[PDB]
């Protein structure tokens, strides 16, 4: 018979274990017996306490680096402001010993936790290169929060070396299996950001998580777009508990906050869940997110039902992560087959952009080719338009199931001139779709002003598969 943890904060854990159904499921996967053993996580942030009484158990050297210094030591460096602590606090969410007499646990406490000190110092694209490149074969998740800052006004993702090594973890990473990249989806919401803006959280590559407050409401920092995949708790107002976690100095914090703390709790539920199937791929990692998580009490005008059934918000993605649910629905998972891509060319002209613009195109998606794709994935509309003042645009992007994705929200501080440039939208909500017959891209002014400008190109990029179904 299974006992919860007995350390003296894990009461405080509020999002873990609770009879009020107001949490992640988590022990019920605890009782199932899957703790995270044998599985290795790594926090991409500004280094890892790694002798705190609550880590020290679980810290693994192999998923630790310093690219800022250039050394394999990940110990922050400590100031008066403590500022380098945010990757300490990640770490114990992921995996804080369990039944030890300190703090509270680990969503997966028996998992091997390792960090990479590489915040703290000038973040270039090949300091990002190389920490996404970790240990490839012995990292099997890595958790970040970084990117552009969340300003509500930048449009930008990872340069060439970043999304390389992108690309080479999910190819080769894991065995082949592809690493997990876990990601939060930004915490711009008080300067109204949009997060597809974002180009690590929209990238298919990583898995993206968005926050709910204890009352199951959408946080004041939270940013709305339909990359993200789904949700953990995390913190809200200050009738709402927080995040209760390792701090630095060997302490113990009940106050650890943001987006970015439910990235890592989602990497310790992914944990739980390579643990109960080590042979799942990046993507059926993503497809059993998508199928497992779950709507219910969690608050929000924009939820909608899409093409096979499922409810899907851009605040939540498809909700909030259900650990039990995960690691039982993994056991007998078959793996997805191999990844289509379909290249659709959607402009025969450019197009005025004016007050509004509808792009209307029937597709086949790839009939008759190797491509064809059936069972869509990630949907991205890879747009290239000029426009004189960028966040007075919003752009929607509509299935032939009637699944309508906002691509881009009005971002009232974004007056760029600038435009977009091949910018690939992406969205999850027609998962599971058939994307063949018509889709619908409108953009439109939001303001009152006199603007302008032209769409010059409309890629739209399928990903998915031609098999195996289920009933919606
Ligand atoms: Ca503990
Ligand atoms: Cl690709
Ligand atoms: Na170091
Ligand atoms: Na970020
Ligand atoms: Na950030
Ligand atoms: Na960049
Ligand atoms: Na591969
Ligand atoms: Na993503
Ligand atoms: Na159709």
């Amino acid at each position: 018979v299974y006992q919860e943890p007995t350390d003296p904060k894990f009461p405080q854990q509020w999002y873990l274990s609770g009879v009020t159904q107001r949490d992640l499921n988590v022990k019920a996967a605890w009782a199932q017996g899957y703790t995270g053993h044998g599985i290795v996580v790594s926090i991409l942030d500004d280094g890892i306490e790694k002798n705190h009484p609550d880590l020290a158990g679980n810290y693994d050297p192999g998923a630790s680096f310093d690219v800022n210094d250039q050394d394999p030591d990940p110990q922050p460096r400590y100031t008066q402001m403590n500022d380098n602590r945010h990757g300490t606090r990640c770490a114990g969410e992921v995996a804080a010993v369990a039944n030890n007499g300190v703090c509270g646990v680990g969503v997966a406490y028996n998992a091997r936790i390792g960090g990479v000190r590489m915040l703290d110092g000038e973040v270039t694209d090949a300091v990002e290169a190389r920490s996404l490149g970790l240990n490839p074969n012995h990292i099997h998740i890595y958790s970040a929060s970084w990117g552009p800052e969340d300003d509500g006004k930048t449009v930008d993702g990872p340069a060439r070396l970043a999304e390389e090594a992108f690309f080479r973890g999910v190819s080769q990473g894991r065995g082949g299996l592809g690493s997990i990249f876990v990601w939060a989806s930004g915490n711009g919401g008080r300067e109204h950001d949009s997060c597809n803006c974002d180009g690590y959280t929209n990238s298919i590559y990583t898995l993206s998580i968005s926050s709910a407050t204890q009352f199951g409401n959408v946080p004041w920092y939270s940013e709305a777009c339909s990359s993200t995949l789904a949700t953990t708790y995390s913190s809200g107002n200050q009738n709402e508990k927080q995040i209760v976690t390792t701090d630095l100095r060997q302490k113990c914090t009940e106050s650890h906050t943001g987006t970015s703390a439910s990235a890592p709790l989602a990497a310790g539920i992914i944990a739980l869940t390579l643990e109960a199937n080590k042979n799942l791929t990046w993507r059926d990692m993503q497809h059993l997110v998508v199928q497992t998580s779950k709507p219910a009490h969690l608050n929000a005008n924009d939820w909608a039902t899409n093409g096979v059934g499922r409810k899907v918000s851009h605040s939540y993605g498809y909700g909030l992560l259900d650990a039990g649910a995960m690691v039982a629905l993994a056991q007998n998972w078959t793996t997805v087959a191999p990844q289509r891509k379909c290249i659709i060319d959607i402009l025969t002209e450019p197009k005025d952009i004016g007050k509004r613009l509808e792009v209307r195109k029937t597709v086949t998606a790839c009939l008759g080719e190797p491509n064809h794709i059936t069972r869509l994935e990630h949907a991205q509309a890879r747009l290239t338009l000029s426009y004189n003042r960028r966040g007075d645009l919003a752009i929607h992007l509509v299935s032939p199931m009637g699944t309508r994705s906002t691509l881009l929200a009005a971002r009232p501080h974004d007056y760029s001139a600038d435009g977009f440039n091949d910018w690939a939208f992406m969205t999850t909500h027609s998962w599971d779709e058939d994307p063949s017959g018509e889709w619908v891209l409108e953009i439109e002014n939001t303001s009152e002003a006199n603007n302008y400008g032209t769409l010059t190109k409309f890629t739209l990029v399928l990903y998915g598969t031609a098999s195996g179904s289920l009933v919606p």
